[PDB]
């Protein structure tokens, strides 16, 4: 009944050889959105200059829960233990219980403002587990649950995507702008069953993940350089002499390999101090059927060449089409277009405040690749590879994660897609588990005027989550002890732990990592 | 030899018209321009028109 709570606390960690699991348990807040109203919400309106978007979509009343990121489920002594006693782990499933629901109405006395819960008011929850609405979530988004247990969480409100501006609109006839406009969807979460919870009511859910491994080991070995140096390799090497060609043994040391350096991309990005075309690829979309204006009403193209059309640079900066990181094995980039997790004061530079993978000694990543050409007059010469693609004959590893990565991606719905192997760290899914809606119920007052008035209420509760992760240990025949994750190289010795006034202490000198694929080698 | 390879834009949208055409005779008195048959009307947004 109302005297009577609907769960208990469940925290934890569970070690075991096949399996680890998680447990944690977080008191949430979810107040009202949007004023409990559906709304359009376009960039051009929003933003400036300095950063443009012609992004459209709606805001809605709902929010949502987001459970994706390690630090959510691992303590860092948990995730310490993951790296040094696993060399391999994934998530094989998700347990979410949300209960002891409590309704607050926000009623103003006086100067005062008293909280007195609403015993008959009722929560919704919807859980979309096909994924028929949106799925919004940008993966590095910092609406993520919340790394202390006992930090309140705040759910994130719902708001998501219906079209460029600069495409979408109403110019020329039987055009892609107008079909673009036309054929604008619209989701609306109450038309969609769900359920509808008082303060006695629980609910449950599960999700079964299937995915790719987080890998923990790393090659000591190049596949390029892994060979016998004590023999000769039956292998001839050419020598261009005039018109004809003389052939010679290659040398002992090195010995021609078939195997291709795996797929990457060296781009930096263009490190400008604006927020116009941050990342190391951007992408224009422009419908073969799509009409100029010559305007500021659509998009600009000029044709660079027959059947070409470049795209303005606001036009690239307008559609705002952001892809990174792209590096893949390419290691360069590794430090600059993976970071995450700093606020620019630019008072005090963050640079090595900042976290990024970059801490792979990994064999199999490679800084450069060059191609070797003789021309007619006998000058070798040899030029770098920046952009490599998939190739026959490559092996490569991922780069490494740390704790404050997020744990999945979902993959884009679409007839085709190449091998999942993310630069950043994600575990990319096809289906990830459901995202679970929220919202306070909507309970309206009498107005003597035509008005939307309602009670101003909000929701608290505890939310349960649980992944079963899938590890395991390792076996090496290494004779000497390897690298593993520790604080010996911490510049500040005090983190991970508490001040005086109850920050939490986390990178204030430096980035501290607790990388992935340290020690654990792997024969090739 | 003539080899000969087309359509190859895939997702790649701006040959979508010019290298997907068919179903046309050519008198070049009357331009076939849009006479011809082509797939050039997708609105889908996973195709890109340029990438930087």
């Amino acid at each position: 009944s109302v005297g009577f709570s609907t769960g208990g606390w469940t925290a934890g960690t569970y070690f075991s050889d096949n399996k680890v699991v998680t447990n944690q348990t977080r008191q949430f807040l979810t107040p009202i959105y949007n004023g409990h109203t559906y709304k359009a919400l376009q960039a051009d309106d929003l933003t400036n200059e300095n950063d443009k978007s012609k992004w459209n979509g709606i805001t809605t009343p709902w929010g949502y829960f987001n459970f994706n990121c390690y630090a959510s489920h691992f303590s860092p002594q948990d995730w310490q233990r993951m790296c040094n006693e696993y060399k391999r782990w994934r998530p094989k499933r998700l347990r979410v219980q949300i209960y002891n629901l409590q309704l607050k109405t926000i009623q103003s006395n006086g100067a005062d403002t008293q909280y007195n819960n609403d015993l008959t008011a009722a929560v919704h929850i919807l859980v979309d587990g096909s994924h028929q609405f949106p799925w919004a979530q940008h993966p590095w988004d910092d609406t993520c649950a919340p790394e202390l247990p006992y930090v309140i969480y705040k759910t994130p409100q719902y708001a998501y995507f219906q079209n460029l501006a600069g495409l979408a609109n109403n110019v020329g006839t039987n055009s892609a702008n107008k079909f673009l406009k036309m054929n604008t969807p619209l989701y609306v979460l109450e038309t969609m069953s769900h359920e509808v919870l008082r303060t006695g009511e629980d609910t449950s859910f599960e999700f079964e993940m299937s995915s790719g491994w987080v890998d923990n080991q790393t090659n000591f070995c190049p596949p390029q350089l892994d060979f016998n140096p004590l023999h000769d390799t039956r292998r001839v090497a050419p020598r261009a002499t005039n018109n004809t060609t003389q052939y010679a043994p290659y040398p002992k040391f090195k010995k021609p390999s078939n195997w291709v350096p795996g797929p990457g991309m060296a781009y930096p990005g263009r490190g400008e101090a604006d927020g116009k075309r941050p990342a190391p690829m951007t992408v224009t979309l422009r419908p073969n059927t799509f009409i100029d204006a010559g305007n500021n009403t659509t998009d600009r193209f000029q044709q660079a060449s027959y059947q070409e059309w470049k795209p303005t640079d606001d036009t690239i900066i307008g559609q705002s089409i952001n892809v990174g990181p792209i590096n893949c094995a390419a290691t360069d980039p590794d430090a600059v277009t993976t970071a995450a997790d700093a606020e620019d004061d630019v008072a005090n530079p963050n640079t090595d405040k900042v976290s990024s993978h970059r801490y792979s000694i990994d064999m199999t990543r490679w800084n450069a690749i060059q191609i070797n050409v003789r021309r007619n007059n006998g000058t070798p010469e040899t030029t770098q590879i920046y952009r490599h693609y998939l190739y026959p004959m490559q092996a490569w590893n991922s780069n490494q994660i740390d704790r404050y990565t997020p744990i999945w991606d979902k993959v884009p719905n679409t007839e085709w897609h190449t091998m999942l192997a993310s630069s950043d760290g994600t575990l990319p899914m096809t289906h990830p588990p459901g995202t679970i809606f929220i919202k306070c119920s909507k309970i309206p007052v009498p107005s003597e005027n035509n008005a939307d008035s309602y009670l101003n209420i909000y929701c608290t509760g505890q939310v349960s989550y649980e992944i079963e992760w899938e590890c395991e240990r390792y076996n090496t025949k290494n004779w000497r002890p390897e690298l593993r994750v520790d604080p010996k190289n911490w510049t500040d010795p005090n983190n991970y732990n508490l001040n005086t006034q109850g920050g939490y202490i986390v990178n204030e000198e430096l980035y501290e990592t607790m990388p992935t694929k340290i020690g654990i080698n792997r024969v090739n």
